[PDB]
């Protein structure tokens, strides 16, 4: 059983703005992705100073890059906190909002897109590469719910049946035709040593046999 949601008209324009405006410096959404990973790992790990227990889903924190040339996707493993289906649907939109607003009020004021970690929203910068975004996530107080949108103003939301993950979030980029580049190995290791050198936990590329 699936259910459709439309995106908030910010949110929307946000997205199609990222998809048709011309940038070229696309290599940032890896930065925020990993970013917002490493954001999450830090949420787990600080409850788990007062309640162990909140472990008890998996111990390890770490985040791991997947490129698949096959089926030409890049997944983003992390082992965080993960989300609720509340948050997929209301609470991380309430939150992002003014974000929202105030990074299309910055772009005319001479800001570009690769500041838009700065208002809370960079998530959407996964469709500077992605024609289409899978988010399977675990958290420790509701399922494990598979996240899906390819922009176009909607996405859906379902309870995932595949291999339990425990907790924490998995990002999947359906990549674009021309943007197979962040499949490949010293491409990703390049981006990784220029703009996460500085992130608390492990990052593993998983390479290709
Ligand atoms: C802000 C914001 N709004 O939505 C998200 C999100 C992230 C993953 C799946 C679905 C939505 C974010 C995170 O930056």
């Amino acid at each position: 059983e699936v259910e459709t949601f439309a995106f908030q008209a910010e949110i929307a324009q946000l997205m199609s703005l990222i998809i048709n405006t011309f940038y070229s410096n696309k290599e940032i959404f890896l930065r925020e992705l990993i970013s917002n990973s490493s954001d999450a790992l830090d949420k787990i790990r600080y409850e788990s100073l007062t309640d162990p227990s909140k472990l008890d889903s998996g111990k390890e924190l770490h985040i791991n890059l997947i490129p698949n040339k096959q089926d030409r996707t890049l997944t983003i493993v992390d082992t965080g906190i993960g989300m609720t289906k509340a948050d997929l649907i209301n609470n991380l939109g309430t939150i992002a909002k003014s974000g929202t607003k105030a990074f299309m009020e910055a772009l005319q004021a001479g800001a570009d897109i690769s500041m838009i970690g700065q208002f809370g929203v960079g998530f959407y910068s996964a469709y500077l590469v992605a024609e289409k975004v899978t988010v399977i996530t675990k958290h420790n107080d509701d399922e494990q719910y598979a996240w899906e949108s390819s922009a176009g103003g909607s996405f859906t939301v379902r309870t995932d049946t595949g291999e339990p993950m425990g907790r924490g979030t998995k990002v999947i980029l359906h990549l674009k035709e021309d943007q197979t580049e962040y499949l490949e190995e010293r491409r990703i290791k390049e981006i990784v040593k220029k703009h996460s050198q500085f992130i608390g936990y492990p990052i593993t590329l998983f390479v290709e046999k």
